[PDB]
């Protein structure tokens, strides 16, 4: 029996686990491993110190076909150790169980790991607050038992859809947030279904990697002392957050990239309605997939220090660089951000909203859209 180690996820979230999975096991420079991680490309000379170390591509969500290339060289009895991003779990297992029902007498799945996307989830999740929980859920087991058996997608819901793994293999969720399945009280159903197969996302596991795994896990994403450097300054330092939109239409992207601009205004001029003062050393964060938009906050704005969109926020987290102020438009990075670094979250009832709020991210003050600041200069 070999076991082959999946790492799948197009987004952020799930990479940053699944890579500080891998650091902590680099110890083991043999094990059969298979990244699928669209945001992060591992570096070569990281990557030459690795054996059986594949890598494969993901479009629709789900890896090519050219991971059957791959497992097709390991021809003994093998088990799967499969990590996935929780919102498109479904699609991103497809191809590893058609592979599997093309060898069901060599391929198991071993266990799952599974981590959330993002926001996306528990926003997702909020839509189903009307709903009968405890039904949705059998329903939901039902069809996976069909997908399984016919390797056919059909789920009435896909949000819950997404919760009963447990059902047919061994599972352990990541959450970007626990603290939401514990005072939804429309959740209770989920919560205790979900038993013990969870556990809140461990952002301080990369205090407890020894210094040079923690090189290495930088290494993996992205982070340089160039960067480390920009943020060691004494001075006071507030991080605007950038976001972004998947519509390709220039015209909700034009929009999108002048909103933020604006909103970045009204945190640093003296007349904005989000003004901070004027001691504070501005940066930027743009969003991973901002392109263009993020481009436009460097290409019309002053004095502020750009932070490589492709670094995760909670980097600065782990690595202790993080500043006395954060804002900007809400993403998932504020769900893990301590407190006292919130300046304010604007938003582009709602949903979001609502998830902000359970989780006491916001209060109960009246919320700020996009549109609600006027056009500064
Ligand atoms: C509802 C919904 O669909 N939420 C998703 C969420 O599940 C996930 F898809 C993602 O996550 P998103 O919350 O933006 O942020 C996720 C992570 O990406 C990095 N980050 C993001 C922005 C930034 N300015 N600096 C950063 O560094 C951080 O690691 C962060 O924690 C995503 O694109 O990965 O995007 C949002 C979308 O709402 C999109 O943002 C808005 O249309
Ligand atoms: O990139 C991960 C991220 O993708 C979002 O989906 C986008 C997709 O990335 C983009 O290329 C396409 O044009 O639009 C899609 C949305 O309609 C997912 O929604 C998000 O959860 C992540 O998986």
């Amino acid at each position: 029996s070999k076991t082959i180690t999946l790492y799948l996820d197009p987004a952020s979230l799930p990479a940053l686990n699944q890579l500080m999975d891998f650091t902590q096991n680099n110890e083991d420079k043999t094990h059969p491993r298979i990244f699928g991680l669209s945001r992060f490309k591992i570096p070569d000379n990281i990557i030459t110190q690795y054996q059986n170390i594949h890598f494969v591509e993901l479009k629709d969500n789900r890896p090519t076909e050219a991971l059957f290339t791959i497992l097709d060289q390991y021809p003994g009895n093998i088990e799967l150790n499969i990590h996935l991003n929780i919102a498109h779990s479904v699609q991103l297992i497809r191809p590893i169980l058609a592979y599997r029902f093309k060898h069901l007498d060599r391929v198991s799945i071993q266990q799952l790991n599974l981590y959330d996307d993002g926001s996306m989830e528990y926003v997702d999740l909020e839509k189903e607050e009307n709903k009968d929980i405890s039904a949705e859920i059998k329903q939901a087991e039902k069809q996976l038992s069909h997908y399984l058996l016919t390797g056919k997608i059909k789920f009435d819901n896909p949000t819950i859809a997404r919760y009963v793994w447990q059902s047919a293999f061994p599972v352990k969720y990541h959450f970007l947030s626990t603290d939401y399945f514990e005072k939804a009280e429309f959740l209770q159903p989920l919560k205790e279904y979900l038993a013990e197969n969870y556990q809140k996302m461990d952002w301080t596991a990369y205090q407890q990697l020894t210094p040079e795994q923690q090189a290495f896990y930088l290494t993996l994403v992205g982070f340089n002392d160039e960067v480390k450097q920009s943020l060691e300054v004494q001075q006071a330092k507030f991080i605007f957050t950038g976001t972004t939109t998947w519509e390709g239409n220039t015209e909700v992207r034009e929009y999108y990239a002048q909103q933020q601009l604006n909103l970045l205004n009204h945190f640093t001029q003296a007349e904005g309605d989000l003004f901070i003062g004027d001691h504070y050393k501005i940066y930027f964060k743009g969003h991973p997939r901002g392109g263009e938009i993020n481009d436009y906050i460097l290409n019309n704005a002053k004095n502020i220090t750009n932070i490589p969109a492709n670094i995760s926020f909670e980097v600065l987290m782990m690595t202790g660089l993080l500043p006395d102020k954060v804002g900007g438009v809400a993403s998932s990075l504020y769900f893990s951000l301590p407190k006292e670094k919130i300046s304010h979250i604007i938003f582009t009832n709602n949903p979001y909203v609502k998830v902000m709020r359970r989780l006491g991210i916001i209060d109960e003050s009246q919320v700020i859209f996009w549109d609600s600041l006027k056009e500064l200069g």
